[PDB]
């Protein structure tokens, strides 16, 4: 068990077990989405995927294209991996 | 007074005067930066002239390309606009 080589990781504060069934959840639905409410409820199920999953609130963002962010300390587990290039951000907001 | 016409504002949580002296600071210097050395280190000024003049820390996010958020309760002030086709994310993590 390690992480598909589709998927590219770019942070994370997180175990491995918890990167890869975020994976597994991930790369089925994910590239079935191309415009807007394909992607609107996709960032919705993936979120509620996570609260389910490892519990509090989390917030899903999806970027299609490059960014930059101030580095700052984040408190809560973080994943941000590329697939198919599309990149995903997890962050949980509360537990 | 009222917001230049080059931003176009995608979410507020905020004074207009707030959101303006954002406005003020970013513009003349935001355009300026393409390289990853440029806006790696641009987003820290930006992020830098926040909390000097607002208060807390603040996480600066800039982005080329189009984006998905989960909607979810956020906490402290945010501001969300597109300069030139480059969108710039702001958000207090704390104060």
């Amino acid at each position: 068990p390690s992480l598909p080589p589709e998927i590219i990781v770019i942070s994370a504060n997180m175990s491995l077990e918890d990167q890869i069934k975020i994976a597994r959840e991930t790369i089925p639905i994910a590239p079935g989405a191309q415009t807007s409410e394909e992607l609107g409820r996709l960032t919705e199920n993936l979120k509620s995927f996570a609260d389910k999953t490892f519990g509090g609130c989390w917030q899903v963002m999806v970027v299609d294209g490059s960014y930059w962010i101030t580095q700052t300390f984040v408190p809560n587990m973080s994943f941000q991996f590329e697939l198919y290039n599309r990149a995903y951000l997890f962050w949980q907001t509360s537990e």
